[PDB]
């Protein structure tokens, strides 16, 4: 069974658009999401339709491209740092999920190390 998704909007938080966050949707997320292994990360979890019903039983904070994405281009965020925990609370949550050498681990890594290859330098404020 399916929790609510994580929110993408929140009247009473604080927003603010930055030239870091933007280049996290123009150049990082929008590079990640075309990469071959990226297609897990889309979407939040249907526990229903992918049968994993121990799912939500295990990851308590969860986090996906398409939600981020939805954030980003909501501007959802105060500051790139909270986005980029966001990506970080993704991988995580894959890693917590499963284990060392499974498919879906194997494509969070070759994920991981691209994202921080982008966001290793960010654009000045
Ligand atoms: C769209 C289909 N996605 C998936 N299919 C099969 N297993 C998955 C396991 C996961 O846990 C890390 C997961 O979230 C990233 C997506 C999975």
């Amino acid at each position: 069974m399916n929790p609510p998704p994580p929110e993408t909007s929140n009247p009473n938080k604080p927003k603010r658009q930055t030239n870091q966050l933007q280049y996290l949707l123009r150049v990082v997320l929008k590079t990640l999401w075309k990469h071959q292994f990226a297609w897990p990360f889309q979407q939040p979890v249907d526990a229903v339709k992918l049968n994993l019903p121990d799912y939500y039983k295990i990851i308590k904070t969860p986090m996906d491209m398409g939600t981020i994405k939805k954030r980003l281009e909501n501007n959802y965020y105060w500051n790139a740092q909270e986005c980029i925990q966001d990506f970080n609370t993704m991988f995580t949550n894959c890693y917590i999920y499963n284990k060392p050498g499974d498919d879906i681990v194997l494509m969070a890594e070759a994920l991981e190390k691209l994202f921080l290859q982008k966001i290793n330098e960010l654009p000045t404020e």
